[PDB]
């Protein structure tokens, strides 16, 4: 009936310890949810057009026209980090465990409360009313991370939370030709409306069977299982000069201190290697043959405009280019004692050295003659196309069959666990918004409404929007992220890096006088891996 | 369902006689627990800073200065021995029985009621609300005991009581350079803030699971079983003077009377024993060799000072240095018809000999010459360091491997049962608040809170306090608490001393006119036990 | 047969991983140890006499007058950390351990080479000499922690090392009468020679089964199995004040920063709690009666004689005094290519709080006046004895029963690991150089000596010493050391204080230009451990 409890609430993280090293971590994680009915029970197709910011020439990158089904339905989502570990369990992670898997996932819905608003307001129990909830079991619904819109569930225990009103894209054409200050025309800015081959609307009632739990009730979700390689918590320093052998040093210092430098004993046109530029004796510390090539140069701030309108092309690693740009509110991160709409910001500057720095490269003509003159090199001081702020390296693309990459580093506490690979025949080599990527399948979104509690004059044949008793639900969530880890070991003599509280970042991690709390990011990579 | 009680209200004692003389002494303790909810959800850091007081010379024993993390949650605490057991229970204890041990210890709350209100007022039921419920099995919470602060339960089982707000200390750092009055100028009075190596931060939702239990089912906790060494409820009263054989005596009197003292016939310095003193013919009881030392004497009003300000030295047995003094609320004994904040107050003055009389202590010269001149003794008449009101005995430690002490007498009814032992490496011999310690584990403390029952305004994101529907909830506790005892025997030919009611003290046991009760304290070692 | 190798180095550390958190830690340690001859064969009875610095007015600690045993033979000792684990491997241990147990030892010779050296010089193998090696397993002769000289095994594996030249103590009596400077005359300052009931003289030749290793063979101490309690690797933050519950605090803070403190609401007279001091009504954190005594005030810098002179009386644990300082060599931490024969030194800071702020003492009378009069209060700033540098703080003790303290740290790489127990009667409680102490038996101290090569002038009737053919000894030295240590859990929000490489401190941990090294220390007990 209604005042039995039909769960219990967890949030710790336990490790299991077992044999050859490896930890299970079961992180545990529950949440007070809550949930206002939708604005209305219709699903609706949006057109976003800002066209009052994309006619100024150049601002064809603040482009935000995109089309997208409102839906009646709100979604449940823990993708993020920050909703498992506390940063010390978070701190035991990088500072102990070196590669990382995740074995299971398993959610709950449990002891639904729904509550309706009358008249001053008095506030009275639907014990008669219901939740609904549905579970894409079979994704068949579109994929919808909410990280990367900072909607994930809140990362404080004792704080409810709210889940995400729910809306995926509709399909649209759209073409915006770039333009400068100054161009004095007016450049094709135009919507085109939808392609009918491409139309897809899908809805939750016809797509995936719901559950009406009214209040004594519980869901249930299945254990599911991943089959992703492994996450790795050690970044790598060896960039290209790194590789292989070092050069003997033939004339060793005497003496010490940093002034007292060693030398290579032999002239550079008489040592003894191996070089891909053949024409070339110089066998120099940056011409001998390495067998790969560490990372990849791209063409930094490019946009491709597929039908859909103009896009920023990804980068693997940054140094800047790269590295991503976290913004968060106060479930998420910023101080909860904060006033103001502004979002909390960091850039993750990752550890791992496999990036470029485009100010150090060059081109130069075959011949090579070495004290090279103006018109046999080219270099990134010099225009392309007559533009003096582009320059070659702007273009550049250096990715082949030689390239070696890492996947992307975890970014506690916002950003992704896990996300879907692609449907496409091809697949992309790694995904640059989370570490795991789902080979086949990825666990089902939770889907989650208040069902209508009609009002007595309802009429389906009236044109109006149904007239609702005012209700909304508290429920708890509850949920339970199993991963599998190795404990690391110390190879070299010296200690490495590692997380610590100190003097600087201590009241980072402890409330305020009024409860102001804020969590902040902490580097997953810290430990660095021999390449080669 | 809803309509059907979970639970027996049960205020019993039983005395079950075991064979070989042994009592098993139930102890049920039952209380309407009333419970408002928080002022906060959050988590709060809270310094407490009287430097006003404290920087004024004079002083520094009123040093109030605190780090504590202010807490959702309350602590159910019924670690009294007022909870437990009346004044004919406690007469039936200590006058019958000798020794006293810990057995088992086991909670459960039962008929949870939730509550809500709305403006006059008008309260109703909310049967889909929730008690948070919380038990550390595995005390990785830190401990404390409310008897410290008189908010353990109430002592009356007909009146309703409150848990008390739950609270723990957090790092600081501190100096407190003393003055007296008339001192030059100001001392270091300073804030040092928090070490960052220290900081601690515990959340009852990351460390131990949570039962939301709502209005139509129990939590229980399992039977906790100690291993404490026995409580003996009998008294020493044998000084080293009165260790082992008296001496001979020669002239035994002839007629009745004070005056009519007998000698031991033969001169001081013609007597026969050992004295452990080697130049020194005289046998004296003074100076004649004793087993051991009962009782040592401790630096009096020392105040001794750590990275967190000053404290007291405690001191094992008092002689009204060392006694404790209790200062305790209507709860917990006070008349409970009595008006104003002050609470009632007395002082435990046990009847132990294991202190000492300060004022008759002295030290003197190695050479022994017996009327010994003024340069040659010590006395508590004399200054150290000028100051006429401290002499020595103050500044004075004879604590030896010669020791000998008693653990505290249990003090009723707001002396701790049980304490926990610490996690040092070495651990200290008693603890000076309660007679029996947990070796190894201790009960779990029982934190119980109201679940946040939300409006419909809510938004995580929001600056302000959430808005929450007011709620109170009534919780019936029903606690067990296990003793065995050993049954006294009369081996003296005298009676012993024994708690009675009295002409005096008659009217402390039965209520007044308008109800009003109260509890008075009552001596928990009263029968002789033979030391030596 | 001469050429077959008898053994393999091994420096390698196992972590191995055991059931249920344990983690079994397998120190190698492998070193190359070179042996002269002795100087002479003969014991020698050798006193120290150095009256021309301690006869100096106010010279008193300073004496070094002792009389010892100079023995042949040397002494093999492997007790200390840096000969076991080097930097990264503690990192693991102190960051990813919580308690850390001692299981076993054990020891070998092999590869041993004998060569002589004849006039420039010739070096010349001797296939006929031998190597005495003696293990004393029942620990007959005196225990010899080399870690107190600085004179264990050298911490480096690379670098060759030497044994210690072994001595004892023998017997002498001694006093000396301290002085200040400008004292009256010159004071007693006598050796008094030996008392013959005291005498014992060792020799290891009697005492113990020598082997004679000549090349082709080896020694192996068999496994040597501890019992020692376990060392715990965390601190505690803890003192008195930070003991129980904090008091409650009505008046919370509204609004952020560190000046918005909160403020208790009751006055200090109408205050609620228990207390120590029969006569006072002021409850306050000072005077609340916590639950023990963490730590205890001894008297600092005093100095104690004994039959053989003056010595420095020992302090469990430090705020300044009772923090040790030593004082190492190249092979034992210092840069490696430094000049001079001054040694290199730190002072362990220790990070447990267990110690004293003597500054923050007061002693004050009975009667408990709260602005304090001069008369009534003795203050650390006050003279004693007449003498205005030391006051009542010097001579103070409050150890007492109530006392709890921890073990002394581990200290890397200087420290000991274990440590005798004393064979006295009454035992103490721990010991101030090394964190394990044995129980009954200890590992047997391995003695190597390299055997006589005569001439053929010898003569035992010659009044000369006798002349032996120039000799020395290389033998590699191998040896195993098991720990037991478990894995932490993080029970805090909040990450805690970890080791970690940084820009500070890079150098310290990689080779110079020229190949030197070093071993800066580094501290054992970072993460908090909560008493209570």
């Amino acid at each position: 009936g209604v005042g039995i409890s039909t769960g219990t609430f967890n949030n710790q993280t336990e490790f299991k310890f077992l044999e050859n090293g490896w930890v299970e971590i079961t992180a545990n994680s529950s949440r007070l949810v809550h949930l206002n009915m939708p604005e209305s029970e219709n699903y609706r197709r949006v057109v976003v057009n800002n066209m009052d910011k994309t006619a100024v020439n150049g601002n064809m990158a603040l482009d935000d026209i995109h089309a997208q089904i409102v839906t009646p339905w709100s979604l449940v989502d823990a993708n993020a980090w920050g909703v498992w570990f506390n940063p010390g369990d978070w701190q035991l992670i990088v500072n102990t465990m070196s590669e990382l898997h995740l074995v299971s996932f398993e959610q709950e819905i449990f002891n639904v409360v729904l509550k309706t608003v009358s008249e001053t307001k008095v506030y009275n129990n639907d014990l008669t009313a219901s939740l609904m909830v549905a579970l894409d079991s079979n994704n068949t619904m579109p994929f919808t991370p909410a990280a990367m819109r900072s909607e994930t569930l809140g990362f404080y225990p004792w704080k409810p939370t709210i889940p995400t009103p729910w809306r995926y894209y509709f399909q649209w054409d759209r073409t915006l030709i770039p333009s400068h200050t100054g161009t004095s025309g007016t450049p094709t800015n135009i919507y085109h409306g939808t392609d009918p081959d491409d139309v897809q609307f899908y809805t939750i009632e016809n797509s995936v069977p719901v559950h009406l739990l009214r209040t004594g009730d519980e869901f249930a979700t299945g254990t599911f299982f991943f089959d992703c390689k492994p996450c790795r918590l050690t970044h790598t320093w060896q960039t290209n000069r790194a590789l292989g052998l070092p050069p003997f040093l033939n004339s060793l210092p005497q003496s010490e201190g940093a002034t007292n430098f060693g030398d290579i004993g032999v002239q550079q046109d008489k040592r003894r290697g191996v070089t891909q530029m053949g024409n070339t004796n110089y066998i120099t510390e940056a011409t001998i043959m390495r067998p790969a090539e560490v990372g990849y140069s791209a063409p930094y701030y490019s946009f491709e405009a597929s039908t859909q309108g103009p896009f920023k092309t990804p980068i693997a690693a940054g140094r800047a280019d790269g590295n991503p740009r976290y913004a968060f509110g106060r479930q998420h991160g910023q101080k909860t004692t904060t006033t103001g709409e502004t979002p909390e910001r960091f850039t993750y500057i990752a550890h791992q050295d496999t990036g470029r720095y485009p100010e150090g490269d060059w081109i130069q003509n075959i011949n090579f003659n070495l004290p090279v003159t103006n018109d046999n090199v080219l270099l990134p001081t010099d225009p392309i196309g007559g533009k003096t702020g582009i320059n070659y390296t702007n273009i550049f693309n250096t990715y082949g069959p030689l390239t070696a990459l890492n996947n992307v580093p975890p970014v506690y506490p916002n950003g992704q666990i896990w996300d879907k690979e692609f449907d496409t025949d091809l697949k992309p080599r790694l995904h640059v918004n989370a570490p795991f990527v789902c080979q086949n399948n990825c666990p089902g979104q939770l889907f989650v409404k208040v069902a209508p509690n009609l009002t007595n004059e309802y009429d389906p044949d009236a044109s109006a929007n149904m007239s609702r008793i005012v209700t909304y639900s508290d429920f708890w969530w509850k949920g339970k992220l199993v991963f599998k880890a190795k404990l690391r070991a110390s190879h070299t003599w010296n200690p490495i890096q590692q997380m610590s509280i100190n003097v600087d970042n201590q009241f980072n991690y402890v409330p305020s006088n009024i409860g102001g709390m804020k969590i902040v990011y902490e580097k997953s990579q810290l430990a660095p891996r021999k390449l080669y």
